[PDB]
């Protein structure tokens, strides 16, 4: 086998994840591929009689009929089904990638929404803070055996706040806190994640990098999604990559004694949990007054109705999760935004005028080991200055 | 038979009654401020990082202690100093107050909600009913009618924080919560199948709450006496919040029916722990609400919060292995998601105003109002609720 090393074009990456993920329930949807048709989900009144081991006891439980009690919530309403037009979103992207250049002049630009950000590695450092904060609220710990899974969460965070070229992410030109993407894959191998598991998380990361970049590079894409909650929700869950992060979180959290995780068998419950968390993310952001106005706002337009539709989907996602095999992990994952948004600096910084909170010594010492200082550029050599020992 | 006697208890006899019921805690002479668990002796065990699917750690919100520095509204933790052995001095002072205090004060009935637009105490009760259902739901409960009177109980537990209620008027039926006397609630709990011994425990917890909520508003020398003594202030706040009595009824509504009736004698340990933990989450989440209101915490406040977090993480870790972790873990950490979502706290962030009760919420609250026993000035309460 002669050593070949040509890097894929952005168009070829898009085609690769098409071949890997295939179509979802809408023909022509690859790689925007979902198993569950949210519009066909049902919700039953709770019986009020539950066994001690029932899934309802996990996560945060808020019955649909109680939501009008919270002024920041309200009632629910079924959305109009726009799912079948996802193939039109794909064809649009296909056309955009056919004409877009392999490199944009603003690749590497900061898109965090916090104007005091000027160094992309400092933005990465704040993203590592955020990543560990999510991980903890999902139920995880900071133990060293999950280092590279936590780095994965960082890679999943940073393309939201920096415009990362998919090619540069792929070919190692882009580094997150000094790490290339391949470093993360190699580290996951060292941590014992199986090859097929790594490749799934890998393809989810390609898809995240691609969709994060597309919505920054294509001025028509976000306008095409807004107003169509089914399509917008499908897209925003890809840019958040809750599914890829979930797969690795399950790997880190499951006890091998309970038997191995059959991930294909769990694909539906995992998807539902990933969608549910993104809804609680925006539900809690709305309660903090930081959802309205952001460029990627999921509920833009008729905000009141779009939010009714999100709540409609959320309660149905959560009820289904009560009865899934991995409810002891996925219920909390699905509702985690309700407690991590009000506590995390990422969001309180937005409440506070889109500023930056200082990273105190305690947090800096945590973040230090996640920095590969040897591979930082000269202008970033002194990030996290209070975290060294 | 026995002749019909109906004399109402004096506020001292109320205080003495709950002393005989609750007895002393782990400190002698601490009745009725009785806690069996000494929070200062708690020890945090190391996290092996391996937890079975059935492990209680999966319930509620799990935040490892060593990760708390990542959050600017939090930080690290530090053990509190032990002042819980001075609780007997708090009792004897209260005795002194009640041996020279009237049975009726001038400002009994005044509104203490902290929201200046409140003028009608029955409207204040309506907002408290909204808050009560919101807590109940965030603990994990539902709105099914078989728990109506347990939800009324939460209302009785909420309202003494927002209205100065005389313990004797709460007892004799003079005070009505949305038209309900206290006896109406007790009678309803019986009709709902709560065993007599459970009702009486919840009853005595409500007696104790009404007394302590009234003592702190009446005696200006009580709270200053508590301030600076974190372990005593925390014990007193839990009594005035009545998380324990509310927990008892929530557990009764939520427990597996194959579970034998869960009596405080069986589970006093886990119930106290969970009751303390939830009150700490109030302090933790309210700091985030300060930012919303428009990180810099320092000095004694910052030290206070270090000690509350220390208690919280140790309480939550203990709940991992308790038999009712599938209920109490969520109860213990519930403030972390209900404070940022509830009107009660968003109203304060928004300038201590009041949010309108919209049609959907009014229709939920309607059935909790005994309109037949409302005063005339309150007959138009909850107008959009039919
Ligand atoms: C799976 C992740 C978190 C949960 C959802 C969320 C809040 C995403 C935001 C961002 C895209 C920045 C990070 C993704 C990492
Ligand atoms: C057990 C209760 C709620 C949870 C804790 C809390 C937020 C108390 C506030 C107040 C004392 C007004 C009500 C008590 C009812
Ligand atoms: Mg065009
Ligand atoms: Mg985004
Ligand atoms: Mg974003
Ligand atoms: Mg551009
Ligand atoms: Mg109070
Ligand atoms: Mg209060
Ligand atoms: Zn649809
Ligand atoms: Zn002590």
């Amino acid at each position: 086998t002669p050593t070949k090393m040509a890097t894929l074009t952005t168009k070829q990456m898009w085609q690769t994840i098409k071949d890997y993920f295939g179509d979802g329930f809408v023909t022509g949807s690859a790689p925007i591929s979902y198993n569950v048709h949210t519009c066909d989900m049902q919700l039953q009144p709770d019986s009020g009689i539950h066994a001690a081991s029932d899934g309802i006891h996990y996560g945060v439980q808020i019955s649909e009929d109680s939501m009008p009690l919270f002024s920041i919530m309200g009632d629910t309403a079924a959305p109009p089904c726009t799912c079948h037009r996802v193939d039109e979103i794909v064809k649009h992207i296909d056309e955009f990638l056919e004409r877009a250049p392999e490199a944009l002049p603003d690749d590497g630009a900061i898109t965090s929404g916090k104007p005091c950000d000027t160094n992309p590695d400092q933005v990465s450092l704040y993203a590592m803070r955020d990543s560990l904060s999510w991980w903890v609220h999902w139920g995880g710990n900071l133990r060293p055996e999950h280092y590279w899974k936590q780095i994965y969460i960082g890679f999943a965070a940073i393309p939201d706040d920096v415009q990362i070229s998919p090619r540069e992410f792929l070919d190692g030109t882009y580094r997150y806190l000094g790490h290339t993407w391949d470093d993360c894959l190699s580290g996951l191998e060292e941590e014992g994640v199986s090859p097929d598991e790594i490749e799934f998380a890998n393809m989810c990361m390609w898809r995240q990098m691609l969709t994060q970049w597309l919505e920054k590079a294509d001025p028509e894409l976000l306008p095409l999604l807004k107003g169509k909650i089914s399509l917008m929700l499908q897209y925003r869950v890809l840019t958040a990559n809750t599914l890829g992060c979930l797969a690795l979180f399950m790997n880190a959290t499951a006890d091998p004694k309970d038997g191995p995780i059959h991930y294909a068998d769990s694909s539906y419950e995992m998807e539902i949990a990933s969608v549910a968390q993104c809804v609680t993310l925006d539900m809690a952001k709305e309660a903090m007054g930081i959802l309205q106005g952001e460029r990627t706002e999921v509920v833009a337009g008729d905000r009141a109705q779009r939010k009714r539709e999100l709540r409609w989907i959320y309660v149905r996602c959560m009820q289904i999760l009560e009865s899934q095999p991995h409810a002891h992990m996925l219920r909390r994952y699905g509702s985690a935004g309700l407690h991590y948004v009000p506590m995390m600096d990422r969001y309180l910084e937005r409440v506070s005028g889109h500023t930056r909170f200082p990273i105190r010594d305690g947090a800096a010492r945590i973040l230090e080991r996640f920095i590969n200082r040897a591979e930082l550029p000269k202008e970033s050599e002194d990030i996290n200055p209070n975290g060294r020992s």
